[PDB]
DNA sequence: CAGCTCTGTACGTGAGCGATGGACAGCT
DNA sequence: AGCTGTCCATCGCTCAGTACAGAGCTG
């Protein structure tokens, strides 16, 4: 990474970009390599966030990680991830890790307590799920899920994790149908607050 | 048995590497 | 005309969670 060490990377951790006020929350499942040499949120080349973001109309212009700072006060958006740790990939974590990563989790999300608590990944909110609702459903599904985080009003809402790594949504016109969604009930919840 | 949990395998695109070699121009 | 080096187009290749079978568990 222009001479910059693997070893040096992994030691490297990727700020929140959070604040009160927020209509929705971005959790990512941990950085890898790229996001840690940056210090942006998803610079993957071919990680599909941005294009997604552009792509569903949650941005209005085609963004990328040098303006994840500006998406609070411009759009409503902010981030965080499950687990601090900088791997190269999301199976180098331990068990213990991903449950330290929730129950700082659910304190970070009880805080800033946004409309939306969006799960980049299926396998975070598997984990989320049985750790702080104590749900283990067989059949857990993208979308809204029906347990908001305790002790507040924020809803919890699965997407596909917009890593290219997944065969079964191989590109960003594949997982855009659940950032349509997730912009559909973001309005519909400043619509009930409205009226 | 029947429903779980746990573990290992298999899987589609597209961005961007290093390697390769074709086009081309400067110079003799 | 022949030589040679740069540039760049192009190629092969790598690589950034999810789903599900089946072994194991246990009520």
């Amino acid at each position: 990474f222009n001479g910059v060490s693997e070893a040096e990377l992994l030691t490297k951790t990727l700020p929140d970009i959070l604040t009160f006020n927020l209509d929705i929350v971005i959790i990512g499942i941990n950085p890898g390599l790229m996001a840690a040499y940056k210090g942006h949120h998803y610079p993957g080349p071919g990680n599909h966030f941005w294009k997604c973001l552009f792509m569903s109309g949650l941005s209005e212009v085609q963004l990328n990680h040098m303006d994840d700072h500006t998406l609070p006060g411009k759009y409503g958006i902010g981030f965080t991830n499950m687990v601090e740790r900088t791997t190269p990939g999301s199976k180098d974590l331990s068990s213990k890790e991903f449950r330290e990563g929730g129950r700082i989790l659910v304190q970070k999300l009880q805080k800033y307590q946004p409309r939306i608590a969006v799960f980049n990944g299926k396998c975070i909110y598997e984990i989320f799920s049985k750790e702080v609702f104590g749900v283990k459903v067989k059949n857990l599904e993208f979308g809204l899920q029906p347990h908001k985080i305790p002790d507040t009003e924020t809803l919890c809402y699965v997407m596909p994790s917009s890593s290219a790594r997944c065969a079964q949504f191989p590109r960003a016109q594949d997982k855009v149908h659940y950032y349509i969604k997730l912009k559909d009930l973001r309005d519909q919840l400043k619509g009930i607050e409205r009226n």
